[PDB]
C-alpha cells in the first residue's frame, strides 16, 4: 500500500497472506474453509496465513493452514487479466473469532463514489522498493467507469473497476494483489493490477466481485 496507514493488529480480520515460503499475495476469508484471491496469484504449495499482522513475527493470533485445492476462474485470461479471481479451499476449517473472521459477499454492485478499505503487505513506494512487515490500510473511493476507461483505454472490461485517486500518491501495489477491497462491510473487489503504483492518472484496477457471486456460491457448494 502506497500512501496508506498502519491498520493495527487484527483490525482487518478477513485479510489473509498467501505464503509459499514467503508472502506473495493477499486474499480474503469468505467462510471458515474458503479464501478468495486473484487468479494471477496462482501457484502450487500455497499455505494460508490468517490472523496475521507482522508477517515475520509470530504474535499469537495466527493460523497457518495449507490449501487442499485451488480453483482459478474458468474464463481467466492472463494476457488481459479479465476474470482475475481464484478460490482456495483450506485443508481444515479455520477457527473464527473477533481477530479471524470472514467477510460477506455483496448482494449488489457498489456504485462510483463509495469509499472502500483496501489492505495488504505490498510495496509502499511508487518509485523504489520497501515492503512492510505489518498490515497497511488505505481508504479510497470507487471511481466512475468513465474516468476508469479514460485512464486505461481499451483495457477495462465489465469485470473490472477503478478505485483510488487520479492525482496519485495513494494506491495498492505489488504484493497487495489478491487482497480485499471492502465497501460497506462487503467484499467488492480484489487487488488486481494497475500501471505502476500511485502514479498520476493511473489508479488501481480491481476485479469486480459482485459479478462472481453465483460462481463463488456454486463452487463452494459442490467442492
Ligand atoms: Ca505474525
Amino acid at each position: 500500500i502506497v500512501g496508506g496507514y498502519t491498520c493495527g493488529a487484527n483490525t482487518v480480520p478477513y485479510q489473509v497472506s498467501l505464503n509459499s515460503g514467503y508472502h506473495f499475495c493477499g486474499g480474503s476469508l469468505i467462510n471458515s474453509q474458503w479464501v478468495v484471491s486473484a487468479a494471477h496469484c496462482y501457484k502450487s504449495g500455497i499455505q494460508v496465513r490468517l490472523g496475521e499482522d507482522n508477517i515475520n513475527v509470530v504474535e499469537g493470533n495466527e493460523q497457518f493452514i495449507s490449501a487442499s485445492k485451488s480453483i482459478v476462474h474458468p474464463s481467466y485470461n492472463s494476457n488481459t487479466l479479465n476474470n482475475d479471481i481464484m478460490l482456495i479451499k483450506l485443508k481444515s476449517a479455520a477457527s473464527l473469532n473477533s481477530r479471524v473472521a470472514s467477510i460477506s459477499l455483496p448482494t449488489s454492485c457498489a456504485s462510483a463514489g463509495t469509499q472502500c478499505l483496501i489492505s495488504g503487505w505490498g510495496n509502499t513506494k511508487s518509485s523504489g522498493t520497501s515492503y512492510p512487515d505489518v498490515l497497511k490500510c488505505l481508504k479510497a473511493p470507487i471511481l466512475s467507469d468513465s474516468s476508469c476507461k479514460s485512464a486505461y483505454p481499451g483495457q477495462i472490461t465489465s469485470n473490472m473497476f477503478c478505485a483510488g485517486y487520479l492525482e496519485g500518491g495513494k494506491d495498492s501495489c505489488q504484493g497487495d494483489s489478491g487482497g480485499p477491497v471492502v465497501c460497506s462491510g462487503k467484499l467488492q473487489g480484489i487487488v488486481s493490477w494497475g500501471s505502476g503504483c500511485a502514479q498520476k492518472n493511473k489508479p488501481g484496477v480491481y476485479t469486480k466481485v459482485c459479478n462472481y457471486v453465483s460462481w463463488i456460491k456454486q463452487t463452494i457448494a459442490s467442492n
